[PDB]
């Protein structure tokens, strides 16, 4: 039970053996928007399963990433278009790697990719770690001001952990700030309870769209409520499924 | 989908509806030991799939952590005796959460649960993160001392992303230093290289082994030897198996 998982990959683009997931963002604070979170899984070779963590480790790796990247972005559109066409008001989030983000020539493959979609406009949210972007601080901001022209947003997930997050967003064109996994934990405790309702209320008072992901039960929903969230994601309400078909 | 993925684990513990994998760690150096890492998977009530990372941070939730910690420690304990009955020689990485980490009571409980499985010395390896170690120093030390108290080992996994990272080894007693992921990436590239190997050799430095993940592919094993890594994991070596079956003489 092992493989090249490199070769694996690399061999995965050449075959189109992937598949996208879609796991719904829900309103807290009013959106007609149907968001939905892009995911990746690997359709493997018939015996081989290839571990996730491993799996996304190797897709970050230069040149294999920006492929990787564009394979999402090309068929996230493509599916994204089908479905509009129902009719449908509906969002996509699309992760970017630390390698797409320094790739001089995206913002023109996507400016050619979208055109040859006739995409609606505001149905795409780019993602961009807090820590790719804070160490890339320009090529981050050449990319979101890039992406406001094409009339597309952007969001930071993971925030919150590294020194003055509040310092990189000075800097960029961001509507979103996915919030880290760590400030929803032991949330029954007050200090954290009081640690996300400030983290929360100063990213309003930024006009930021505050997004908190890892719900995982009926309780901590709630204190996500009064706590100021615009946005929550996970289990508890919707799972990754191959299809946008959650009720709003 | 959809659940309540607290609910679901507690209902569990209840039902022991875990499944443990293995992850072969390979020595460089020939160690001879048989050594695994021992990965937590949820077996998931019928039609469910609840994700890895979902139940993974749930998993993480102060009082529910401990006791799946505990699950995972004692059913590695009654397969790793009944592997070892055997013949073989075998250790086995085990994870501790951050709220283990702060568990008083954690150590009296597993001296009592080796005790009875009679497990010879040296035969477990506890992995604590850096960040968790970091944040709780002073605990982290007396959880380390205690374990070597007890015969056990110790491991500080995710290491060298910290500021200053060899300062929590200084109050620590680990014998094992399980490098990020961070250091593996784009190694194709000098800098990176070299950095890999600075640290490595200030690891050696302080005689600690260094283990190597997410080896991907042949290149990088290639890179692991020089720079001198005493041990290394990755699916291109030998992913997780349900079983301690792999061959450590090919």
């Amino acid at each position: 039970q092992r493989g090249d998982v490199i070769a694996i990959l690399q061999q995965a683009l050449e075959t189109n053996s992937f598949r996208l997931l879609f796991q719904p963002v829900i309103s807290l604070r009013g959106d007609s928007h149907e968001n939905y979170e892009v995911l990746l899984r690997l359709l493997n070779p018939q015996g081989q399963e290839v571990p996730p963590a491993e799996f996304l480790h190797a897709a970050k790796e230069a040149g294999l990433a920006e492929k990787i990247d564009r394979w999402v972005i090309l068929n996230s559109i493509k599916l994204l278009a089908e479905h509009r066409a129902k009719g449908h008001q509906t969002k996509l989030f699309v992760h970017l790697s630390s390698a797409s983000l320094q790739d001089p020539g995206l913002l023109p493959w996507l400016g050619v990719a979208l055109k040859a979609a006739r995409l609606p406009p505001e149905s795409l949210v780019f993602q961009i770690s807090e820590a790719d972007a804070t160490s890339y601080l320009k090529q981050a901001k050449q990319l979101t001001q890039g992406l406001a022209t094409l009339h597309c947003q952007a969001a930071i997930s993971q925030f919150g952990c590294s020194l003055n997050p509040f310092n990189a967003l000075k800097h960029l064109t961001v509507q979103f700030i996915k919030i880290d996994g760590s400030f929803v934990q032991d949330l029954n405790q007050v200090e954290n309870q009081e640690i996300l309702k400030g983290l929360i209320a100063e990213l309003h008072e930024q006009q930021k769209l505050s997004i908190v992901p890892f719900v995982e039960s009926a309780s901590v929903l709630a204190t996500l409520w009064q706590a100021g969230a615009t946005y929550i994601q996970g289990y508890y309400l919707q799972g990754p499924s191959q299809a946008m078909d959650y009720d709003f």
